[PDB]
């Protein structure tokens, strides 16, 4: 019932995007919560955010944004739990900008970085639950069962 | 017994991938550090892949220079959680392997790390807090870690 | 009859780029399959296609892929025929990634790569014609007449 | 007292970093140079970028390399104008660094200045312009410098 | 009712973009002059432009312009006021030419860079605004009420 | 008598190429190393792509830095099937000519290898195959050479 | 009556982009021809096209083609005429690959390169324009009248 | 009298337009070299470009590294045909001095040669080639350069 995952985002227009991790998460009945926090215009609201995660009993948490994407970088900074960050395709630069500002962390302080776009949003999703798979059995196989499919749901030839 | 795998595509991964093995040994995370090539050694990385659950493995910390694949191809077998490990090639800096590793299809995820050292370092890392949330011990230990680092940040830059 | 050139994808959205392969290679009655092989979600499945392709009769494999395209790399590991990759266009990155996931091989395990897009897929099936050629003599006159119209039939100014 | 705040990540910063210093100094601008970084110690940076202008700053110059987010961090909290300075990184020569800086969302400005030594010094000369606005012999002392600038560029190359 | 800031463009097509730094002006009552300046096309009218902005009373100038944007630069090698860049966005490299045509000026002469596109047009505004903070406390007290309705008003939940 | 053509724009380029040189001799291919200067010996080039089937040949190796375009003006006149080498360029680490290669348009290929000396060997081992196709001698070293290259991949990084 | 100027170009889908150069030569009534020449579908069309340039009178030639665009360095090589080169904007790429085909050329054999599109084809028939200037007086003052009919026509404001 | 005008915005870019130099004289080609900043001394620009063709220039090469803009700003004052030359950047390897010279809008031409020494030497030679239009000695001279470096080109890469 209490959420695992946290899902956040920098803003409105980057729902688009991770409602792909949102759909996951909800497919492979992974409790969480999905909310809007950015680092650049609620800078505090991140901070009390992140700082609290591992207490209110959140295990990962999976953050989008784009261009110069801080959120996942800043949420990082202030927990220890395992951050997953989402570049979220931006207008100019297709979000080349988003990954840079996402994937190029120095060392010391971690973002496991997924694809630009909603397959990125998808696979952290995915990643959240390779995690928690760890350690819940019943979750291991739900997950197992997911990638199973897909590798059986493959077409052999092209329509 | 391991609950980490370190893989490289060839010796000239470990100068960067060293960098996490030192810090999963400096937080007393048991591992081991093999070599398997995704083009050259295709079976031994399935083999590898396929058997890591079972062998005890929880994570998997692959480096991949160029278009290796090896981080990609192995998260194809496992179900575990792969993290992946640019390192930095001759011509392109590492933009080649970077892109080559983060952007994976959906379906099959691969997280990602900065490009070189620093990356290898942060897989560590990474890999150290995924763990820590079924590790009380080592959940302390990371803790500590995190708390000293940020304890032993300078307040100004020597201006000598 | 038997096919002598292998044509594989990873997916049915690489259809729409692969389908200039299978066109050209029809058009010069070269025989050969068309298959959805996807190294990431079908890994095995590749492996069994890649390792037994020689001895199924195939002399050149043609592998489309987008994004971190692992399937010409990873076809090549398994086979000791003639790779060529095709980078399909990718909606982020415009096949960059692509591009750069296919022809950076290592040395020791080589995939001859073509253009990002349906002009890669026609010159990776042209490419196969130009290699079977080598040893087919029919094909090999009606390799010489594809590239005689198409040389001939270029407008001299612009409508 | 300080009017303008240099920060940046580390030492490493530095190397970039003392070229805004000199040129601050040189202008007889008083600031204060600190190291704040948005990753290791984030409530550093919230207390800093927080108070800045109760404590008499006008201008903020971040340095930052790869994606540190330094400057976007200092912004957030702060209504003062901050200016960032891209440090060139090893791999990717600090194109990371400038796109994590540079592409602020709309409603969080970062003024950034070229890669390198150039934006460093730059960043301390944009900061000059803006307090000369006010302040009328800074602005005399920024014109006799952009002056002799001007004054002292040769018209022929030694071609020996 | 003087114009304290100014913003210029190289044409009529960047205007879709600089609008937003108009509106953002004109939002915070700051008295401000917009006008087209093409250092390619209308060197002479810049260097007029310029050179005479400060004795005009300009406290602030933003520039915008697309492509070998070399306007922003020009101006500031006019002034010794502060000049604020904005790249257009570019139809084909999406406004990394324009970006780094503003950003990377050499040591000496200064632009303050800002995003490529809307964005980075409401920035120069709102960064031009945090400048003339500095010395009018009734505008201080303004933005000071726009950055803070900017942050109460981020919702906490995606739609 | 020569079955592959290895051809390059000067001198510069053997420090590259010279590696595909060495694969072709060590699988026991016959070939011809030639420089050929797209834009300083256009009719050259024209007369050697022009009659290189006819001579024998059935492969063509083609180096080129920057916008050299060697690869896609002998690929223009042969219709044996052309590979090419990106040559490392200064600036741009062989990016403009990986792009000047092989993006050709539809209707004339160009097989390209990865920048460098990588792509040299690849380039040579791709001919190798295409060879192997109808050789049976060669077919056979061919496979004893992947072979042994992937029996001869370490299992674990020197860690010293 | 004879042209003085050659527009080439690789292929039919390069007039879009191509057409601007000539429209410019027309506006400013210089001779020209305007053709398609394709480097890798028409190699000795090209030789032959280049080689008698200067023979038949051309004193500048236009060359326009995108991706691995070899025809301006190939026409370049045949000729001792100045060649200016247009990048015409690829679909994936943007243009960036057309532009490094044509703009790196080495030492020796130069390619006089403008923007990437529509602009460049522009400029390129301008920079031709500006050439034959130097010896032709009558062309000179319509190239001065063009340049301050430009410069003059620049709006003060936008709309 | 000089008929070719090269012009750099600093000594540092000498390194490279010394090439331009070069291979004029070469030609003989009478010029003059000299250095303008676009963005330190933009009136010295504006009174060298106006004055440039009834001073008697006929081209302007112009060098530029990063977004100095001097090949843009030297197009939009003459009437002159104007070259630029990419002046290679520290950080970018000159994509920056690149972009910022080709990518001029339509109705202001700067004919762009590669970056670096190349693209100096190229600038130069497209001088010549446009002077050698109405010069029949020039061009003579300029039919007897290309020729030489076309039979100058080996037929073998020095393969030892």
């Amino acid at each position: 019932s209490a959420p695992v995952v946290g899902i956040i985002m920098g803003s409105q227009s980057d729902w688009e995007t991770m409602r792909h991790a949102d759909a996951l998460l909800t497919e492979l009945e992974i409790p969480h919560e999905t909310l809007i926090v950015s680092a650049h215009r609620t800078p505090d609201r991140l901070a009390d955010y992140a700082r609290t995660a591992a207490e209110r009993g959140l295990n990962v948490i999976i953050a989008g944004a784009g261009g110069a994407a801080g959120l996942p970088g800043m949420c990082a900074a202030w927990t220890r739990l395992p951050v997953l960050g989402v570049p979220v395709e931006s207008r100019a630069l297709k979000g080349m900008d988003s990954l840079l500002s996402i994937v190029q962390m120095p060392g010391g302080v971690p973002v496991g970085t997924l694809a630009i776009g909603a397959s990125g949003a998808k696979n952290a999703a995915l990643l959240a639950a390779s995690i928690l798979a760890l350690y819940n059995p019943a979750l291991a196989a739900r997950l197992e069962t997911w990638r199973a499919l897909q590798t059986a749901s493959v077409p052999n030839s092209p329509i």
